[PDB]
């Protein structure tokens, strides 16, 4: 019941200053065919349109007249700083704004007693703050008074603020949008969704993700040595992930080294992880559990509790598990505090320059996507209304059954095919050796 | 000139027969340009494009019986971060998944099923496949060049092949359908299924070929290094060049990626010795240092090559890097009256780009490429690629696949991105730097303020 | 009460007998005569000024020099080797193991090596059955992985029972790779195989990643491991800066040494308080330390070595460990909390990167590191050498004995070069806070207003 | 050899008048720590006369701090380091001593000349944060002399009381002369050098700043090397690893990769045919060679990369008959080895060398440099430094690890290859039984 009303994007009435650098076009929300191919084109599934982003050749904003605001909220996430330096440089070098401000430590920086602290963004001041992990504003949870942030934004003239955030901080950013046509002050407040889950919709990629999938399966490398190197070893990592687990399930199959991958979306009992560890204890000495922080809320920090339950399993058994160990490794730190990967800051410059384009082209209320390769406004209504998920029956999750433990397999059968296979290969390697003697 | 890409030419070909279930449904679709004719209206919106593409997936029947098929895997061309990903995930879905009755892998490229090279072919089982992901380049080996079709047919009617992967450019599908017509003409059941290797990504009906996203990783590796070089020397130049021989989507990428790149120089924009001197030169007016970005196939009209193909049917080109370097510092030599010391160093990290293990991203999309490859081979595809397109896996037939290449739009936002960050000729020199200036003492005189605040 | 080392001590023991050459090394490929153990002084340092005569040690001792020599215990083809790991893993574990068994094939020739699996367990009745078989295709490229392809586990087994499974398999010699337990235990197998006159070699090769090894200077995996502590830091340093009042606690290794905190820290250059066990200080002090930082700052970065603050049953039933990252982060809460007052918002980040210091495969130098140390290993264990390790000291490869190797450990100097210079980037309650504090803003403005006048030259003129 | 105890006694500047802000005798260590005789009851005796001077903080400084104005040039190649040394020399300065000023000379020598001194730059706090993140030099480096007599006269001009020389022999041999020339009018100057060679050549030393970044590097170019070669049937990876004059990265990279079967040296001048005949030999049971070959080999032969290069290339061509295709790779990674930011350890031991090289220059040591020998800091004079340089020891264990790995024309080929076969099929059938047993 998501409707084109609700895809369509607020603009702030006017766009009468030409683009110093440079129609609305439509994608198809869903490109799939209603009908088999045919005489005539094919009809989407879906109803749906989604505004492409893009630089306008007239705009809302007046350039060399108008402030830029930006203001970075919640956990780190690997690109921040890309994002704050494309906001930055793009405002500067292409529309030549005014003023670029940097409001400190999240929404309270835009709090009465916390605007004193904002910061002027400037080239120099942003030049290499891309190659470092963390927000050069800074970052605290929390929201505040939506009536005195719209104080700061008309007391320090800012036409635009750019809200980098979870859905929480976006909520509040349409709040923000909302407080301000509610005075008549000329505001756009245009998010860029960070999310290191990537559990946006109208996404299928959000800035810093493919960074984190790259350290989870460096922890993962790690965990595997630590657990082979035990007898009835079991290394626990904890992914991130708290309502979705798309790091948990690539990382997974990235490393082709977990055994078991625990996710919000397959939620099973403590009895059954243990039988699936029990079943890899009967041809394997070592065990790699990935859990994602969302996993067993009915069991928070998943993380410890699931190592104890694990240990108390391995305990209860000494029986059939003599020596046992059970290393638990949270590499959140190490996943959200790392600069992005080179393909995460192209993204980042982009989803950045085109939230700008598109903000000085007077949109408002609207979050950028990236969505079948192209890049789309959506409003901030219909993007905190639904969250993504884990199909457990789409193709990355088949990924992580083929890999992963599964009590179906007769796994003694499945070893004895294996077995010939590894004889037809030895007994080949054989002869050709014996020939390279005599002959 | 337009291409004629027609319905029929996206229809991917089917061995006859569906005889078996899946181990482990009809053929759905996307449409090719998911952009509608017409805006939003009460009817649902149309393709601007009247071309769907066929949508891979594990099927429910499948042509081959599992126990009774071998698969066979050769790699072909020049080496590209993904190789042994695409060797271990096609060995293990076979093996895990389908339970065939054998794997080969065919040594050193086409040359692995000439009855010479067919002595030297390997048994493919999960312990010989295990953490060949973890290292570059590829186990089996990899040569340029055909073979006689006749021999390499002969060669998988001999080893009982059903199913012959292959991993290659442009020049290798066009062999593999040759070998499918070859096959078809004894009336061979074979299926000839390729995995595109392109670090260039200039397939057509692709957004993405393995190992590109990786090799962008290395190139601003490249450019980090240069950078430093550079930036080091008083009118100090770092020349780069960036793999692209007939495309420049690394170039493009690395230059905006780096963010350190001053000068882009890519095939689908040719432009003059001259022009790259007075973008030099413009650079030299209110900077020390100058990186230069090339990609091997810019500038095929500021020399003449030999006239000669390698093997694998690519001409061979007139060493653009070095020709560059030594046409930057004549250029210098000759203008030492305002360039007083100045230096010039070159840097080619081909090596360094093709060589190395993939990114945990490339991973996982070799990994998913070379499963559906299996899965779509088993259900009887055959004469087809496997490409990524709009977010989604689609089979692409080899001749439509050969007959279109992919190339940067200079109207793209890509290509924007790049002439946002190189020099730009347009904007009057010291007009545009007066406000640079003005920019920074306002800057400043707002840092020693607050500085003073502090104090009393 | 001094340590009572001895010249006697240092002497290394060799098995009876050098009566085979060297399939490498070649008595005839030297230029001076004798085929003698040469020595390095344990302190180069001298006792007076330069003179007319040569310098003497401030020391008496000289240790052994590792060295392949010309004449070898061992017949090379009838040797068997074996290899155990051996408690915590370390990066170059796989090297050292790769090494040991390339150096017998390759350049000794030796009939056979074993791999015993899970530390001494390996070499128990029991484990014996599991003890592995190592060629060149089985090492191939075991060193570009973390951990070890043998297995290792913590705790003794009987010397009788595993001196059995040495006779049975007919190795000649065992190498232990191990800390110094392991080697406490390594010697009371030599000592149980003379007992029953085996001809067996057991030689210690080093595994402490704390660098805390007496008569050295580095063990393997110590460089990599610092390496990796950097990197964590980085990460804490990132999340501490990006909240106001941020504070990232970072736990470093260092179970009775502070070699990796200290390093890190200086390498870093991030660590505002570094906490080693060396420099056991009070809750009370950590927290004035902290309370400075946020005179002049909205962040804090904590090292802590896991054998700090030593004087400071989980829900399933398990006894709970000693663990003084979550402590430390629990009582710098605490402390916040209480004072709210003037830390209004504050956020306490704990990090424990031991999983990722321990499990990765080394660093190119801890490859070399790694591969010169098992090498000169089986040169001297093949030359007869027994109950002693291979250490590195002074630039040069020493030969120890285990006895003297296990009854001294290695500390940090804080009157030394590293804990100084820890001491100049960590927050220090003698410099004024307010007072320093002018002076740096002076040296800022006077930077400023340099760059702010010849900015201003340029644009009229 | 010939070097006198006198050659080692480091120079001072008269007058020792203030105390040390921070934190007393001369302390020395033994140029050679072997002894003369067999152990015995009483203390060892050196093997050599010669002590070295020790590098500490001193109680009682030559300059007085408040007063100090610190200069700094960096010449010649970069190097992985160069920003430690100009960060550590800048904030041991400040931090520690409190010295009025730091200037910073641009692009080397250039730096001083007349003209140069006009872009000479203020180093403080700010201006050195992060610049150890980057490879090259924040300041700029140039190859070249100036006249000395210019040089002095910007350093009185500035007040600059010492000035740190970062480069290599040339670099300190043109130190000393400033010295010299300084001293010669009554100029109250120390000039201390700071060693820069990634070779790690300089005498007094076991290790010079930037040599184990470039070691990590140099396996790095190898494994790609290798991956290209063993990729292609007869393939051949030539890689150009540094080594003007001495072949210590060549060797170390060699052993530590694991992946080099020929490896040509400085120290070790063969043949065009002698190299081609170890290629050849590793051709009889191999289908790939790597060839490690270090900048400074071969200068009596036809840029040695690109020399070998085809040398190899002309060989294999008209030995077709027996190699029948064929690829040579060329690789040179000098762009990648000099020019990154160093490793942890390399941090370290740049942060230590400045810091050291600070606490000795404000204690007066001026015409020496600073070396790391036998695990310590010590003093050597620049006269001495410069007139005696290291190289590889043919017979020494480093050297012996690099033949144990290479290809060596000794071995009998085809007896060499019987045993190795009788092994490989002993480690077979074992793994043939024990597969058939579970059947
Ligand atoms: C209650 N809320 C604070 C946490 C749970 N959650 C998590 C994700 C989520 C919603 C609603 C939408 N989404 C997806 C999402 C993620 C990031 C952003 Cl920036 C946006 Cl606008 C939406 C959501 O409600
Ligand atoms: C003659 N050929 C050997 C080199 C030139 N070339 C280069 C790229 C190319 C074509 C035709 C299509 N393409 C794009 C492309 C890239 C990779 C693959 Cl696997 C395919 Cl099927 C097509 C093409 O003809
Ligand atoms: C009881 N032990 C398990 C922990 C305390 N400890 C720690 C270090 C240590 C000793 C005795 C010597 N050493 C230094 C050391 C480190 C590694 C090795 Cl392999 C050896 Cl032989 C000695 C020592 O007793
Ligand atoms: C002429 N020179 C530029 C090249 C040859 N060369 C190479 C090394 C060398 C000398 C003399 C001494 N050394 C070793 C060395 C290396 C670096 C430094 Cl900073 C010093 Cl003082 C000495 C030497 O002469």
């Amino acid at each position: 019941s998501v409707t084109q009303e609700d895809l369509k994007v607020d603009r702030l009435p006017g766009a009468d200053y030409p683009n110093p650098s440079k129609k609305t076009d439509y994608i198809m929300y869903n490109p799939r065919p209603r009908d088999e191919p045919s005489s005539e084109n094919p009809v989407s599934v879906s109803p749906l349109l989604c505004e492409l982003a893009a630089a306008r050749s007239r705009i809302h904003f007046n350039p060399t007249e108008t402030t830029i605001g930006i203001v970075t909220c919640g956990g780190i996430c690997p690109g921040l700083n890309d994002v704050i330096r494309s906001i930055t440089l793009t405002g500067i070098n292409v529309y030549n704004v005014k003023r670029v401000i940097g409001f400190r430590f999240g929404y309270w920086g835009l709090s009465k007693k916390g605007s004193q602290t904002a910061i002027e963004l400037h080239r120099g001041r942003v030049t290499n703050i891309h190659h470092y992990g963390g927000t050069i504003l800074g970052s605290s949870r929390g929201p505040q008074d939506p009536k005195e942030m719209v104080d700061t934004l008309e007391r320090l003239g800012v036409n635009i603020l750019f809200t980098v955030g979870g859905d929480g901080t976006q909520r509040g950013a349409l709040v923000i949008s909302q407080e301000a046509k509610r005075r008549g002050v000329d505001i756009s407040v245009f998010g860029v969704p960070k999310t290191i889950d990537n559990d946006l919709s109208f996404s299928h990629r959000t800035f810093g993700f493919q960074t984190a999938v790259e350290k989870a399966v460096q922890a993962i490398r790690a965990a595997y040595a630590e657990a082979v190197s035990a007898n009835y070893g079991v290394g626990v990592v904890k992914l991130m992930g708290r309502d979705s687990g798309f790091i948990a399930a690539q990382a997974a199959v990235a490393s082709a080294q977990a055994n078991i991958c625990l996710v919000p979306e397959n939620p099973i009992s403590e009895q059954e992880v243990m039988s699936l560890l029990e079943r890899r204890f009967c041809h394997s000495r070592s065990c790699v559990i990935i859990v994602a922080e969302g996993f067993g809320q009915d069991w928070i920090d998943i993380g410890v509790i699931l190592t104890e339950k694990v240990k108390a399993f391995l305990k209860a058994n000494k029986s059939r598990y003599p020596d046992s160990t059970v290393k638990y490794i949270d590499p959140s730190y190490m996943i959200r505090a790392c600069p992005p990967s080179a393909n995460d800051a192209l993204f980042c410059a982009t989803l950045a320059t085109l939230a700008v384009h598109e903000a000085m082209a007077g949109a408002t209320g609207c979050i950028i996507a990236m969505r079948h390769n192209n890049y789309i406004l959506v409003p901030i209504k219909v993007a905190t209304s639904v969250r993504r998920v884990l199909d457990l029956r789409g193709q990355l999750w088949r990924q992580v059954r083929e890999i992963t433990v599964d009590l179906g397999s007769d796994v003694r059968l499945a070893r004895k095919l294996e077995i010939r296979r590894e004889l037809e290969a030895i007994n080949r390697n054989r002869d050709r050796l014996h020939e390279e003697l005599a002959k």
